[PDB]
DNA sequence: TCGAGCACTGCAGTGCTCGTGTTTA
DNA sequence: CGAGCACTGCAGTGCTCGTTGTTTA
């Protein structure tokens, strides 16, 4: 309300942006400038001074991180009385709007979200199946190759070529596969979504009359079809606001690149760019390291942030001896942080990718120092989960071939591969649901004895479970089914347990958890604790801590050896560098190992080319300061 | 005793034959004449008035029956009471030396012997080792040589073209792998108790000194190795009689043939024969009808073979209408008889082949019906039966590999098949036994994980048996090995159906041994009780083995073209000669009253056939022969009906 | 008939081979 | 190094296809 509380904080620039008329416009600039300060303060007065609805509102993003943080501050600021504007990732809103127009998006309304692995795993059996050689077409390879031709919002159809016009031709069958079984994957969600508004201009007329007010964060993210998804929402009647840095641009490997930004000065009607110049978050010693960094990076532009504060600690620099000296000395730096008042979560611990992280958990673990790591929907990737929510998925519909396929055999109960053989070659044939497939062969004998009688048994199973839980709720049904499938009895008796405990734990997730219960769940997805913040330097984009530690600062590493092969991806690294040290607000901490072990082999990495980029005054490297004289 | 007694009963050439100077002497005359009386008779003779000692004096023959058959007629003349008198068959006594000079014949003290299945399932083994084809050289095919050649006395050394040099390798190997495993097969037994007496001269004396006497019934069942070790035995200085019929010359496919007896004739010393002529065993009806059969036969001196009997019933002829018919047929003749006084084992119920026997068997069950199956050694040849002797076999020579074989994975022990195509191999080649090269391969980890993890639990568990029941006697020591070993819980579970009975008899098992080397020894006791405990009960068995025995009432079942004469017996054209014989002394087993069936049809390999009757049938004199009427009155004769309409 | 030999199928244990890398509900 | 196979091996379940007969401890 009390605009003056809106503006107060602001700068100059910001002040505009914030109290500008509704119009097109970009608020480009680096890390730490207020960028999403901005957006949200923007949102506050779209309503108390341009008094529009928060129907009207849209905050949209990429990664679920960032959106959260939008939707934090949003709240911080207004209350929660929000209610009503839509704040999401693209994905999610996207999704949003599948599910509550599943008809005309021909999807049935609970069609299920393919992920990765069920992605992957569809891939090779839809390639075998093709009668194609593993090796030839690799699955992966087809994934990639699919999910690319989606991220440029093209169909099998749109496309002469080469040895393609077979991938063309795998695609297809992908598609159908997918279709037939009521599967939807990621790439899926944005593209079918965006077709829905060019196939159904009533649909899309009301939602622009809706949205009138269109924010994104982060905008640098937004690969093609994000971007033609939101010109097209927005029309000549949507007025935007897309704030983000070049500098941070990262996800080049999925479509999103720099060039979105001078696209929408060119595509959307009078826009207009807005640069902010003063960094809020980081000592100077950190933000003259950012500089310094990203001025290695050629094209550019050279904007530059500056700021009042002191130049603060220096950045410190440990070698460590190996991944477990790495781990160790970082945990142990936290202590003192800690001992010293220091919140836990005050302290973020970043890497490359994701494969760091066992070291380090394992090292927190051994100190009881309480962790997160942000692995954003890794706990329902465990096979013992993916396995749970099979039997579920195939309760709510038969058709779950990326289901059916998990647990038919699982835990074994005759049903091999031969079998099974025979029935994708059925759906394959008569262009069936693996389900469809079965159905036929046991009404038509061909199966053999004890064969048609296996298969039998389970379809009774599935079927059966679908009536005793048809009335539970989501956690005890959760409950039941993973009992009456075995599921428990076969985990138990494994001996290699933990295992387990992420079933229960699943059992009560989906207890203390907001039709509904079909994705509602698997979807959105205790945060009082106080603990250390693991994650990738993609995922803390957005994010700043006050503590900030970046593991494997080496050649291999960080540089990625693939971005080091392919040397092309090189400069993007570099900006991922960027992003990693503009995170730090107090202290920032970058380690490397001397020796580490990669694939059963001990390495001796070369030091990040980062870490000598740095201004040396701003670095400090970190020396360790004896023990009792030296009988049988 | 008083000799008097000894020839009462006996006529003009029985007596010259009972009351006769000690030497070589042949008795050849049809069946039914006394021949077996007198050589029973013969024996009291050079025991009371030739005060020969009873244990100079050898009665031999080839069957079981046959020698059971002189042991009683023995004790009931003599009383028991013979002292050291061998009475057995050639096989049995030819056992009976081989084990009690097993060093001088170069055999362990404990030899098992090999039986007609593990001898074939053996040189199977053997013969894949070899890497030879299975259908290039079937073993089956092989069986029959080897035998055949031990039958002549024969041993791998025989030569002179490619097919040959094969076998006789296959047969060397074969032998080596016995020798090895310490096996003995039939044949075995009487080429190595031949052997004894030419490898040891010794020895051979002493027999010579001691069976002075020697006496063989059924004489034309002899074939060549059983000749020679009676020549030999006999020498120069030993007193044969032998007795018997050319026209019962029936095992022609094991080396008898009829020259052995010209052959006696030229090489025993002042042989001479002496032929009797008068039967006293049918009625004149019954041995018209076999002599009108033997006649058929071609190249026959024309041997006498009358009576003073009354003509006697008829020979009942029925045709049943399927092999159950046939058997309730014979069950209901069989009742008539016993519920008119007579005694059921005064029936005998006589077939071509043992598989036979199935229906009869079941036929008598369902109508209650006491009925013993002279089967011979047909119980221990069970499957499980067999194992559970394969489990003692090992504890009492880890060589034996037919034993070691069947018991080894039996109950599953998990080494499988690929874990003993290696140890078969570390055998032919390293030229072991089964168990030797496994204990090998293990102080030598040459083996797999899962492998070598049971394969010794397996060595370790007959080695655990072996030192846990080694006190304890026989017939609880197969309580336990049972038990222990898992077959009491393998055929425990497994069927639920026709696994009932198979637990019943790892029960009989246990029994046999409780009503009696004791496991070698045990498989004697139950090759002569195989031939004859009175407790009424009709007596089924093949016409071999029912020659030398005689039954008030008879009946041959199976009386059809294909089934006898059996099938094969026909390619080889003069097997079918040889059939009559079968048929005549069949025919000639049965005192008051003959009966043959034959069936309309009978499903034989899962397939209803339909055989016309034996031509044997036919060669008889129909005044002999009264059918069974189907039917009351004779079909009324139709005249002729003129109709050219198709 | 039906038992041994052959192909088929499922399941468990084993060396041999070789590489998500970042996100997305 | 460790998930993923490709392999080897033991078992259990239809099948066919092929059968040959007598005795011996
Ligand atoms: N005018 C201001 N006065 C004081 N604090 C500010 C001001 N503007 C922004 N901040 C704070 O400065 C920090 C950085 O702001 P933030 O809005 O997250 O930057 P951003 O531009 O979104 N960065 P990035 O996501 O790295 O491109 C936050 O802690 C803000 O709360
Ligand atoms: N002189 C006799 N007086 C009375 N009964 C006799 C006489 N001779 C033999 N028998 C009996 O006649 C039957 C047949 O005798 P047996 O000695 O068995 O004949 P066999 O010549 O051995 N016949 P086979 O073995 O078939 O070639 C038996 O029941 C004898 O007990
Ligand atoms: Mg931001
Ligand atoms: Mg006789």
């Amino acid at each position: 309300m009390d605009v003056s509380y809106l503006l107060d904080s602001l700068n100059d620039k910001q002040r505009e942006a914030v109290a500008a008329p509704r119009s097109n416009l970009l608020v480009l600039a680096g890390a730490g400038s207020g960028k999403t300060r901005v957006l949200v303060h923007r949102i506050a007065w779209l309503m108390s001074v341009e008094n529009c609805s928060p129907y009207s509102i849209m905050a949209v993003t990429f990664t679920n991180k960032a959106a959260a943080e939008m939707r934090h501050r949003i709240g911080q600021l207004m209350g929660t009385s929000q209610g009503g504007m839509w704040v999401g990732t693209f994905h999610g809103l996207a999704h949003r709007l599948l599910r509550a127009h599943h008809m005309d998006a021909n999807l049935p309304q609970d069609f299920q979200i393919l992920d990765s692995e069920d992605q992957l795993r569809l891939l090779k059996r839809l390639i075998k199946a093709m009668n194609l050689d593993e090796k030839q077409w690799p699955p992966r390879q087809a994934m990639w190759y699919i999910n690319s031709q989606k991220d440029e919002g093209l169909r099998p159809h749109h496309i002469g070529n080469p040895v393609e016009q077979t991938w063309q031709k795998v695609y297809q069958a992908y598609q159908e596969a997918c279709d037939r079984a009521g599967l939807v994957d990621f790439a899926e969600l944005l593209l079918r979504a965006h077709e829905l508004w060019l196939n159904k201009p009533h649909i899309l007329q009301h939602y622009r009359e809706r949205f009138t007010n269109i924010l994104v964060d982060e905008f640098q993210d937004t690969n093609n079809i994000q971007y033609a998804w939101i010109r097209l929402l927005a029309g000549d009647t949507g007025k935007v606001m897309i704030v983000g840095d070049d500098d941070q641009s990262i996800y080049g490997w999925r479509g999103a690149q720099v060039e979105n930004i001078q696209r929408f000065l060119n595509d959307f009607p009078g826009a207009e760019t807005i640069r902010l110049e003063q960094n809020y978050r980081s000592t100077s010693n950190i933000l003259s390291a950012a500089n310094a960094l990203i001025e290695n990076n050629n094209g550019r532009l050279g904007k530059k942030l500056w700021t009042d504060g002191a130049d603060g600690e220096p950045i410190s620099l440990y070698c460590a001896f190996n991944e477990l000296d790495e781990a160790r000395f970082v945990v142990n730096r936290i202590k003192t942080w800690q001992d010293n008042g220091g919140a836990l979560a005050e302290c973020a611990i970043l890497y490359r990718s994701n494969a760091q992280s066992r070291v380090l958990e394992e090292a927190l673990l051994q100190a009881s120092m309480p962790y997160r790591i942000y692995g954003g929907m890794r706990f329902f990737e465990r096979q013992e989960i993916k396995d749970a929510l099979s039997y579920l998925r195939l309760i709510v519909n038969r058709n779950d071939d990326a289901a059916f396929e998990r647990v038919v055999n699982t835990p074994t109960r005759g049903i091999g591969d031969r079998t099974l053989d025979v029935v994708r070659q059925t759906s394959r044939d008569r262009q069936l649901t693996l389900w469809q497939a079965c159905r036929e062969l046991l009404q038509e004998k061909a199966l053999a004895g004890r064969a048609a009688s296996a298969l039998q048994r389970f379809m009774e199973l599935i079927d059966a479970l679908a009536q005793e839980t048809a009335d539970m709720p989501l956690h005890v049904q959760t409950d039941r089914v993973i009992k009456d499938s075995g599921l428990r009895t076969m985990y138990e008796q494994e001996k290699g347990q933990t295992r387990i405990e992420n079933l229960e734990e699943l059992v009560t997730a989906t207890r203390q958890f907001s039709l509904m219960p079909l994705q509602a769940f698997l979807s959105h997805a205790d945060t009082w604790q106080d603990a250390v913040q693991l994650m990738t330097l993609h995922s803390a984009k957005g994010l700043e801590f006050p503590q900030v530690f970046i593991v494997g600062m080496e050649e291999g590493m960080f540089p990625s050896q693939m971005s080091l092969d392919e040397g092309g991806r090189l400069e993007e690294e570099r900006r991922l560098a960027y992003v990693g040290v503009t995170r730090a607000m107090q202290k920032l901490t970058l380690t490397y190992a001397e020796t580490r072990r990669l694939y059963g082999k001990e390495v001796y990495h070369r030091p990040s080319r980062f870490i000598g980029e740095l201004p040396e005054e701003c670095v400090e490297e970190v020396r360790l300061r004896v023990s009792r004289p030296v009988q049988r």
